[PDB]
């Protein structure tokens, strides 16, 4: 599935991922963006042999299973073919693991890159919300 911004916006929201460990919705629109362009299906292969996973690119390398990552943990219990549903719970459940582990939204290397520090707001606009 591939979401709008607002339809994003308010599925994050209800599963309470809004200003979860203090990051606002735009901040989580804005990474789903850069991951994903919001395509539920994104499959992206890094090189050391990991794979990304879904609306949030979610790594095998710690965070799911997907059966080809020698050495990999799977953090948050999940197969990795979760992740790719139309329905974001497995994929908020799991990034809600992922900001809690120290480095907050830095662990999306597309978040730092692309959304830290700009006008995350921007990103819900205009949303009924
Ligand atoms: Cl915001
Ligand atoms: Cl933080
Ligand atoms: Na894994």
């Amino acid at each position: 599935k591939v979401f709008g911004r607002c339809e994003l916006a308010a599925a994050m929201k209800r599963h309470g991922l809004d200003n979860y460990r203090g990051y606002s919705l735009g901040n989580w629109v804005c990474a789903a963006k850069f991951e994903s362009n919001f395509n539920t299906q994104a499959t992206n292969r890094n090189t050391d042999g990991s794979t990304d996973y879904g609306i949030l690119q979610i790594n095998s390398r710690w965070w799911c299973n997907d059966g080809r990552t020698p050495g990999s943990r799977n953090l948050c219990n999940i197969p990795c073919s979760a992740l790719l549903s139309s329905d974001i719970t497995a994929s908020v459940n799991c990034a809600k693991k992922i900001v809690s582990d120290g480095n907050g939204m830095n662990a999306w290397v597309a978040w730092r890159n692309r959304c830290k520090g700009t006008d995350v707001q921007a990103w819900i606009r205009g949303c009924r919300l």
